[PDB]
């Protein structure tokens, strides 16, 4: 059983994570079950982490803040 939320991951999965983000900043099916293998972790959990990940790129990287 695990709890959801709380993260608990190990730095190196956690690194795993980020290199295959830096390489994928989105994850498909099939990459996702090789991912979920991979670190042991679930697609459920991978898209949260990834959904953190790309949460302050894919809403801040350029985006001028006021619309001028």
């Amino acid at each position: 059983m695990r709890k959801r939320g709380r993260q608990t991951y190990t730095r190196y999965q956690t690194l795993e994570l980020e290199k295959e983000f830096h390489f994928n900043r989105y994850l498909t099916r099939r990459r996702r079950i090789e991912i979920a293998h991979a670190l042991c972790l679930t697609e459920r959990q991978i898209k949260i982490w990834f959904q953190n990940r790309r949460m302050k790129w894919k809403k801040e990287n350029k985006t001028k803040g006021e619309p001028g």
